[PDB]
């Protein structure tokens, strides 16, 4: 336990297509926990930041650590509950205690907000994607050690999904229409599904989507180019909820006809602000247009779920890369022809 | 007692196109035979006139005006209706076997017939007639003691009741409301009755931020004189806003101001939205909910105006025979000049 200088291997990226595995040093001292990173999932923030250097507005101006869903095992804390080896999945979130939002327990908006790998303020918030990194306390969620490594990796991803479906009120015995079933797409299909659903249909216009898409529980699957809509779009609209994960305005229209008057439609997916939106049609059939950001409670959730299998997140996971040959794995990442969820193994 | 009578009309057949009609109908003792006697411009019916149009939906064969009158019954075909009685006239006549007319969302009936509306073909007439045979459940009767400047307002208090209703809860909240013309001072009078803690109201024009004030709006705002720094800081400081003018800049100045998690209620009309700001939607998880015409809550604005919750006179701006028809829905486009205009019969 005595305080000790550990070195680490951090993912590091420095500007639009740099990145670089770098040395680090990190000065332990009897507070907090530190973490072992054993798995860590690449999400869409990561790509962008590899991709473009930067997230809408958020631009990088200095070098920063990547990965903001990662787990891990306990080196040494300062809490006597977690013991040392315990597998724990790390919360990315870091909320103040004081604000009017996380005094609330709405922490997921929270003014003074420090997210993993966010390059939100200057200086930014360092990721997860390093071998070894001091963390929060309560940023630790014990789960037990007989999970499956590479299932616990979905616990940051699940807790959106999660989130995202309660956003949109009652679920049980409702018709939940999914536009875009991506990686959070496919995790709210088994979301929807477990928080009892009656029927799941989701659309996208990559086949491999789709068929992603049924293995996660979904009843009926869309294809926009082929298949007919009008009968969804029957008697302003069938679907009870809607769920917008791609973050197309096409996709936004068809939420909007196929959501039945004063039903939910979700907003999950984001891409940039919509450029003619038929403002008219939320007005006439009083939709309860919802936005959802993030997680709060549902994090631990996820732990819950992924630790006792009431999901199974396999079928996305596409590939696996060692943590020193990182923009190879970005790259794969970015194809979305071929890569779902990719898994950095450190 | 059958009978066929005569009537005179507000009708327009175009854009710009406006004239008063004779018309004869062939009242056969099923529904309700009224007399209008007082009858509330509104905004649809300007868009009629202006461009031939409201919205999307043009104007093709000729059709009445109004869907905010009100009169005294000649005949009915239920005795419990009284002939002379003074009656508000619901414009909505839904079904009674659709989806969302069996869940009590009859304002979203399928098959929905309102007065003075382009969205059907063949178009559903007006009010604005000097006698029309209309449903008998669309009949409200209210008590002669009342003032008839007032029940005119039955229709628009109506739109906002079922606006402030879409907020959820009320109590003890603070709201925003953006757009303060007819329908959102009724709005302003509407959530401070509901228990708002605090009504704040923008708008451009003094004029209509002077009306705010008498309504129950606790803050006047002008958006271009006044920094609204202090009510976008945190992320936004009401609980509910109420976008009502329709232009884009009220909707992102709701969008900022309103706290995270918060309820953005968009009553106004103002086209396909574009360059909508869905990211900060997103980010700050607003409940943007819609609202469209009413449901139940005209049973309760007549009751509202007959015992005198809210007194909506300061609205009235002129009164005009139908006779000068042309000559009211000039005086009622100027905003300068008017708020609410009533054509009498
Ligand atoms: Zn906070
Ligand atoms: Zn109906």
């Amino acid at each position: 336990s005595n305080a000790m200088q550990v070195k680490t291997q951090s993912c590091v990226v420095a500007g639009k297509k740099t990145v670089a595995v770098t040395e680090q040093t990190i000065d332990w001292n009897n507070n907090g926990t530190l973490v072992q990173i054993t798995r860590g999932g690449i999400c869409g923030s990561d790509l962008h930041y590899y991709q473009e250097g930067k997230v809408g507005n958020f631009m990088i101006k200095a070098p920063m650590v990547l990965g903001h869903e990662v787990i891990g095992k306990v080196i040494h804390s300062d809490s006597s509950e977690l013991h040392e080896g315990q597998t724990v999945a790390i919360n990315p979130s870091k909320p103040c205690g004081h604000c009017k939002y996380c005094i609330e327990h709405n922490e997921n908006q929270c003014t003074d907000m420090r997210f993993f790998g966010s390059a939100m303020y200057f200086p930014h918030v360092d990721g997860g994607f390093t071998r070894y990194k001091m963390v929060e306390t309560s940023q630790c969620v014990p789960y037990p050690a007989k999970a499956d490594e590479k299932v616990m990796a979905f616990a940051e991803p699940l807790a959106v999904a999660i989130h995202a479906a309660h956003q949109a009120g009652e679920l049980q015995g409702k018709r939940v229409f999914i536009s875009g079933v991506g990686p959070i797409g496919c995790l709210i299909v088994s979301a929807v599904k477990t928080l009892g659903a009656a029927e799941i249909v989701c659309a996208d216009v990559s086949p491999r989507s789709l068929s992603l898409g049924k293995e996660m529980g979904a009843d009926v699957l869309v294809n926009p180019q082929n298949d007919d809509m009008d009968h969804w779009k029957a008697e302003k609209g069938y679907f009870d909820v809607s769920f917008e994960v791609s973050g197309h305005p096409s996709s936004v229209n068809t939420c909007l006809e196929v959501t039945r008057a004063r039903g939910v439609m979700v907003q999950v997916g984001m891409g940039g602000a919509m450029a003619e939106f038929p403002m008219m049609t939320l007005i006439g059939k009083e939709i309860s247009l919802r936005g959802s950001f993030r997680f709060t409670s549902e994090f631990n959730t996820a732990v819950s779920w992924l630790a006792n299998g009431v999901i199974n997140p396999l079928p996305l996971l596409s590939a696996e890369y060692p943590f020193t040959d990182l923009e190879e794995a970005l790259r794969f990442a970015g194809d979305k022809t071929q890569a779902a969820k990719v898994q950095l193994v450190f």
